[PDB]
């Protein structure tokens, strides 16, 4: 038999939810997805279509707080057995009521309902046409909304939250006096949800505020009393080996600090990546491993949590070798996988960007498409008017228009750019900060950038970049010329100081076709097979063009040579005269790392976070699922972490200290990241109502007028409308 | 139209309940009678068949605590209009959730359910086969049980009460650790009730005790926390006249203290009988009155309660002249009504004795019928063996067998009687207490009576009687001879002291045909048309036999004369020589009051009460409805108030102080009665398992084995059986 629902499972892309009922899988009806009984356990399978057509599986089992020891054992058993039937390629997750993963929560954008009861109490997710209902839902959460069934009583209430008194044909949404308007909008989505999905749109949602409680409400609840107020270093992990059956657990430390070596993961063994400080652990299953310790990976994860005195509700993932997720992969130094040089996409595609249509860059049609803008980091073609300045002292000093495109590493600059994307106009201010610029000048450039923003109305995008990690759009501001970055001194008055005798330049290109030439230390083990290089030497000048390189960096490298007043010696990779090598002081290992080009997004999917400087305390909460304009709360500071770049979207009604610390908050986020990632990553401050295309292009249903009418008033004009 | 439910109304004996729904009468389904929404109002019509065949109506409107001002106005409007359609002869009642009259509560023996919600909240008494249910009922009350729907939460709970977690197919009765076993038996009746009446017997009642909470319960409620403890001169009234439309209320005091004169009630006017101290008022509607102030009697009652600052939930009855109830009639001096000399029964028949078959007395068949025994106060024919004793000092002294039947008012006696009723055997101890007996001797007789009880095993009935108010059974212990009671001195040694020259004797008969001759003051205004009298005078002796008198008192009076050693002069009433009248010292008003004979029970229906000497505090709570053995809690002291007599039934497991104060408790009850009733009323202490026929005869389904198996264990062996 093997299990009849196993044959229904994982056949097409979609989401499938079974509830565990007396050691059987019973399908939850699709219209009630997101409903979960508190005394039950469930299995959830999400099937994603990978770009190469092959299928992807995330298996979760979810455990209610009032769950039996038996019902949850069955959920695990089925999870393991379903993974087995899916040929052991599924990523597995243990999810616990109130504490479930960002992936899981993303499946349910209308939110979760935690219901009272379960199988043992006789309740099911089914309901006779004519159903009588009398329940109270307490709605909690900004980013991830959770409606919990509570006792039908004023004792469940407070003056901070929203509540829904569900009377069947009539749904009564009540919102506390201290309730914020964003939370109301959310409670509204939930109310709408009950009406549309239970009920079949055959119900009247009316909505009220504390003090104006209606007849129906006061009838079932009695007189309203005085109500109470509502109730209100995670970067370090360790890696471990593990050899057991299920009882005699052998746990040996392999790496004491992240970032970890990818080579520490070996196919014979199994490891636990202990990120338990931040509420998460992973079990990695080597592809040879041992069938009995692969199959007991959940039990092993359990034993580890017990042995370490981490909470029960600690999240758990088990990934098989080759089926790793970004979250997992982030903890390692330089993840690579030889099979994925060629192919469409990668072996995993994060659910929240699975629906995103990939659009390749096309200068001709860029004005036509915010999606393209977003995916290649280009707010426009780069041909708009611009002022470039150098910071000297406490002043902006016009750079000589002849040198536009040349940036010196002893300086910090500010650029003012006007952008046109037909659809949208605006301004970007780039603050380029030299790696050798004095601290006072760097800092000065930042304050001056911030001041220019203020004098210009508050509207312009504000982007900090650091030498070497130039964003796509800044590289392309110079016609077809490359952005030249010298490692050396300055370009002021008699800042003077001439050349180093021997200089190397790496010439890297972007999606847009633009190039930057960065001056680097002239060594052999800094050569890169994907770029053009230029080696200026007292003798002559070499134009090394690598195997993986293209026309764009060839042409960009020789346009640098004109500026350097030298003449090239074309030379393909590997067949190079050894005056070349003697100029570098030897000959060493390479980089032949063919770049994650189109696959950038797959390896490092964009992620949306909320940001808080509340009570001298820095917290980030991920908003899960597909990106939505509605999640951008007008009183919040948000972070859109493309990998290339970190946008910080600042809401009009956010606190003034918070939106002044926008750049600092983005840095904290970047410095705090478990991936131990490039501290030079560009940060881009964007303001509500004045978002650039490369930001809005990540949000499918972006609406320019969305805030033109207060979003809550619109939502309400559909429920009583 | 007049109202289609009006035509369905009051046609046959029975109970009808409509719920008020948007100014309409909608019938509650009969299986849910006793269910009432807390935010609704209802109309309840109880039709009783009077013994003459004519119909009787009690109209209640019931107001939930969460009731609208509009829904309750409609209830009143319908009540008044329904009374009008029933030709104005209904008795009317304003009933309020939690505070409803003894009559009303008597209609619902399984108890009442107060439900959350109502019409405005969308809830109805109907329910789709397949209905999902999840509710909590808190069960409260000993005599009148009330299950209230409460929030589904441990916060609703306490360690004292019983609760029912109704999950639909499974009903979970929980009983606190401090919950007494009688209360559990009741909670069980409610649980059974839900199973049988909702659900159609298609549900599993399981029952539990605090500490043993089952999976289903803990699943919907969460882990059980520490639970809290459960939460724990009314004889004086005044009469008032009242002349108004509905606003300008004129209220004039007519009588300052009860007992009231019946003549104070006059047909032109309306009165309020203010017993608001005890939670009750009455409006009496004169039969000429004035149609507009008759029809606004409820609104008048309202205005009175406001003007007097009595609680809203104060009970209200409006009775029409001639349609008065016992509760009402009790407040007056000597209620009479000329039309009811002849006829079958009276104009009102209290609902709780409406089903009682009247069995007239028949010596031949008395051993055959406990009903007869009860209704005439005869535990048997009276021919059993008996010892009579006189109390002299601290001793019982055998009375001379020749004088048996002669009792002297300067003595107190005790009689030990053995009774046989085929069905039942037992013993009665009568303690007769002379009106002229010294206090020490009276008291002595009581202690000696109590001691004889104890020495005889605890089993015998124990009956205190006072000279003049002899019970039926004691009169009939003397063959066909009358019970002679002298007002004078004693019958001991040389207690001696001879006659008064002129002596009168009243000779009254009972149902059984037995007579007592009582010596009274020889006056004309003590003559009574229903009795035989005997007037001994130095000259000769008169046998006055009244018009209303019968053979029984004739014969009884002349058997007294033989004992008095005199010879009679027969003389019918009205035609009497005036040597007769000169012996009495004149000639005055009579009594021609033809006795309430068969109608005794109608005028003064028996009533069952629980009794408590708890915290130096004397409380009586009426157990309403038809009399049930099940209501006789084995740990309680109860009072069965026949009018003639007050039984006090003492439960085996009642406290020792309480059952020693049994007689005193009965007296307190009698002295406390608003009727200001005869303080000489015989009190009869009866013990659990050893109840006499004249007690058990009032209980239709009396079962001798009922306590042979603990009643709770039996009830439980039907729910899980
Ligand atoms: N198959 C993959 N799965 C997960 N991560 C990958 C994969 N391939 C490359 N990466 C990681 O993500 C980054 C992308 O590799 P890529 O070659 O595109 O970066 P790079 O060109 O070496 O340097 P840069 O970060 O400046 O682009 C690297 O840090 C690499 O370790
Ligand atoms: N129609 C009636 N309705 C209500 N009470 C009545 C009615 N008739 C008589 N009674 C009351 O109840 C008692 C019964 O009247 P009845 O003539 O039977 O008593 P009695 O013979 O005068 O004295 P006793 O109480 O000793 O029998 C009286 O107190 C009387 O006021």
């Amino acid at each position: 038999v093997e299990h009849p629902e196993f044959l229904k499972a994982g056949k097409e892309p979609g989401l499938q939810i079974w509830r565990v009922e007396k050691f059987d899988l019973v399908p939850v009806p699709p219209n009630l997805y997101g409903d979960f009984f508190t005394g039950d356990a469930y299995v959830i399978l999400k099937t994603v279509q990978l770009r190469n057509g092959i299928l992807q599986y995330d298996l979760h089992y979810w455990l209610g707080n009032e769950c039996s020891q038996d019902e949850s054992g069955a959920a695990a058993i089925f999870t393991v057995q379903l993974d087995d039937y899916l040929n052991g390629r599924a990523v597995q997750h243990r999810e616990v009521q109130g504490f479930e993963s960002a992936t899981f929560l993303g499946y349910f954008k209308s939110g979760l309902k935690y219901k009272k009861g379960g199988v043992a109490s006789g309740f099911k997710h089914v309901v006779p046409n004519e159903v009588v209902v009398q329940r109270l839902l307490q709605v909690k959460g900004r980013r991830v909304v959770r409606a919990t069934e509570v006792p039908v009583s004023w004792e469940s209430f407070n003056n901070g939250d929203c509540f829904i008194l569900d009377l069947g044909n009539n749904i009564y949404q009540w919102c506390g006096s201290k309730s914020n308007r964003f939370e109301r909008l959310k409670a509204t989505q939930v109310s709408k949800g009950i009406r549309d999905n239970e009920r079949s749109g055959r119900a009247q949602v009316s909505v009220f505020e504390e003090g104006a409680e209606p007849e129906a409400m006061l009838q079932v609840l009695g007189p309203k009393p005085t109500l109470p107020e509502a109730t209100e270093n995670r970067k370090l992990a360790k890696l471990y080996k593990v050899s057991n059956g299920a009882g005699p657990m052998v746990v040996s430390l392999v790496a004491d600090e992240n970032p970890f070596a990818q080579g520490a993961l070996r196919s014979e063994d199994c490891f636990i990546l202990d990120h338990g400080k931040d509420g998460k652990i992973f079990v990695w299953k080597g592809k040879q491993a041992n069938m009995e310790e692969r199959k007991a990976a959940l039990k092993t994860a359990s034993d580890f949590i017990s042995k370490m005195d981490y909470p029960k509700q600690t999240q758990v993932s088990v990934l098989p070798e080759g089926g790793e997720t970004p979250l997992f992969r982030q903890f390692f130094k330089n993840w690579r996988d030889p099979d994925q040089t060629e192919g469409l996409g990668l072996a995993y595609l994060s659910s929240h960007i699975a629906h995103v249509e990939r659009v390749p860059f096309d200068a001709a049609t860029l004005h036509t498409s915010t999606a393209m803008a977003a995916q290649h980091g280009m707010d426009d073609d780069g041909t708009g008017q611009k002022q470039i300045w150098r910071v000297e002292g406490s002043n902006k000093v016009p750079v000589d228009p002849a040198t536009y495109g040349q940036f010196y590493g002893g300086d910090s600059y500010i650029i003012l750019y006007n952008y046109r994307h037909g659809s949208r106009q605006g301004q970007i201010i780039y603050n380029w900060q030299g790696a050798q610029s004095t601290q006072d000048e760097v800092a000065a450039s930042a304050i001056l950038t911030a001041q220019l923003d203020e004098e210009l109305g508050g509207t312009p995008v504000q982007s900090r970049v650091v030498q070497g990690k130039e964003p796509a759009h800044l590289m392309s501001l110079f016609g077809g010329k490359p952005m030249i970055v010298y490692k050396g001194g300055t370009s002021r008055e008699g800042g003077q100081t001439a050349p180093a005798s021997t200089r190397l330049f790496q010439v890297r290109a972007s999606s847009s076709g633009a190039t930057r030439a960065v001056e680097i230390i002239p060594k052999a083990g800094a050569l890169n097979s994907n770029d053009a290089f230029v080696l200026k030497t007292p003798s002559a000048a070499y134009l090394w063009v690598g195997a993986g390189a293209s026309e764009a960096e060839k042409t960009g490298a020789q346009e640098l040579l004109r500026v350097l007043r030298a003449q090239p010696v074309q030379v393909a990779e590997g067949s190079e005269p050894d005056s070349f090598w003697e100029a570098l002081g030897g000959k060493a290992t390479y980089r032949t790392s063919p770049r994650l080009k189109d696959k950038k997004m797959d390896a490092h999917p964009p992620r949306l976070f909320a940001c808080s400087n509340k009570i001298g305390r820095f917290v980030i909460e991920e908003v899960p699922g597909e990106f939505m304009q509605e999640d951008l709360a007008t009183d919040d500071v948000m972070l859109l972490d493309t990998w290339d770049q970190v946008f910080v979207w600042v809401g009009k009604d956010s606190q003034d200290e918070e939106k002044t610390e926008a750049l600092t908050s983005a840095k904290r986020y970047i410095d705090t990241d478990p991936a131990h990632r490039d501290r030079r990553t560009p940060i881009t401050v964007v303001k509500q109502g004045f978002e650039p295309p490369s930001f809005v292009g990540w949000f499918l249903g972006w609406d320019d007028s969305y805030w033109s009418v207060d979003p809550l008033d619109r939502a309400l004009a559909e429920l009583a409308a």
